[PDB]
């Protein structure tokens, strides 16, 4: 099968787990974990980082028989390529390319928050600026179905995971941009996706390592 | 012409300045000034942001014609599209997205530590990390003469970026790396960059913005 390695967390492998069922690929993972504090080891990743062959040792990777891939965007396109997930129009590609960039900015303001020791003081402040985030969301989707046009693409895949992980954050934040509460239960509603999310692989929780102050546990 | 828009630094924007001359494009640039200490002014952008028509507004943004483009790597995707500078068969196109993340994962790495106002002391720390760092790029180009294969494509420009960039910061890191040293020779040697190093449009330093600790003036 096509090995997918990462931390036992939800953290960046979600969109990919998610692509691996809906394409219903011939999969197993190698969930690696992380000890406690004080140390949080790692050696059970460290003891195998440079032995796998990965030409930039790193979580997650995906082998894939002869092909080796590490950076989650490049085994998103990989899969997308694969599977044919892409856009397939020049105007469906620039939506996609912005797509997926904008979605690790924002996935990285997140993370900056969560491992900010004055993580409670920040808050607040962080709360505020989501309703521009969502409104950029909002009317980048317009009417469409998907984020790139008529077609599911690698890219609501992505989209699906960020939007999820701000309104686990902020329950309330999509009350204002029903397009984006649609788009939330029309991915959820894909049947692959449906039965994925009933099953003993699923993992919504937690989001990040120990070290975060939210949804470490 | 195209308008490439961004602050008055080498920051992120170099591989589409690099780009936009190799592809003998037509494009005009608005580099944005912010001001010095303590308030460091971003006024001039400000004042704009949200009045370009752009989906999500940000620094660097492309526009050709009707097509407005933000996140740096999507800039990079479109203009290789549009001068087919993109990877030509699927192992192209696996070595060129990683070295894409891959480069963007290096840049951050420098950004962390060149804004940490401890600057001074983390930088032992960081220095031990570079040759790390440089082996598995000097590994993965191996004998081709560019990252993806036998032709020049945009990773290229990202990778020279990041290189030189490091090369700037600890100029014996590419010591130990002949085939490093020689695709930035290489590189530099493409008669349309060579032509743009000399030119008035070039710039190379700084490279951060007068928030950074290293290279902010
Ligand atoms: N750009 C790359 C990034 C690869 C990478 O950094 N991997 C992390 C695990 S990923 C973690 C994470 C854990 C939970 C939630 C989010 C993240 C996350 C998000 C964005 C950026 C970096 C992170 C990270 O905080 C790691 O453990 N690396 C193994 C190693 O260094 O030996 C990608 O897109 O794949
Ligand atoms: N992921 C996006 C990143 C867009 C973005 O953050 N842009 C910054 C300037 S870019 C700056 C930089 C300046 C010098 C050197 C490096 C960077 C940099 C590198 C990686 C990530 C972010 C940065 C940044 O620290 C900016 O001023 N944004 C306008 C604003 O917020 O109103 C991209 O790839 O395009």
């Amino acid at each position: 099968p096509m090995i997918l390695g990462y931390w036992n967390v939800r953290g960046l492998a979600h969109p990919i787990r998610l692509l691996l069922e809906y394409t219903d690929s011939s999969y197993e993972e190698k969930r690696y974990a992380m000890g406690d504090a004080p140390d949080y080891d790692r050696s059970q990743w460290l003891n195998e980082k440079f032995k796998l062959g990965l030409d930039f040792p790193n979580l997650p990777y995906l082998i894939d028989g002869s092909r080796k891939i590490t950076q989650s965007n490049a085994i998103m396109r990989y899969l997308a390529r694969k599977h044919h997930l892409c856009g397939e129009t020049e105007e469906e590609r620039i939506r996609a390319d912005i797509v997926e960039n904008q979605v690790m900015d924002n996935r990285m303001q997140l993370i900056m928050l969560c491992y900010n020791p004055d993580f409670e003081k920040q808050k607040p402040e962080f709360l505020k600026t989501i309703p521009e985030k969502m409104k950029l969301y909002s009317e980048f989707l317009g009417k469409r179905p998907w984020f790139a046009g008529d077609k599911v693409t690698y890219v609501d895949f992505l989209a699906y995971d960020i939007l999820d992980q701000y309104h686990i954050f902020e329950p309330k934040c999509l009350d204002a941009f029903p397009n984006l509460k649609d788009f939330l239960a029309r991915f959820e509603g894909l049947k692959k996706i449906s039965a994925y999310m009933k099953s003993s692989r699923y993992l919504s929780t937690p989001i990040f390592s120990k070290l975060a102050q939210w949804s470490n546990k």
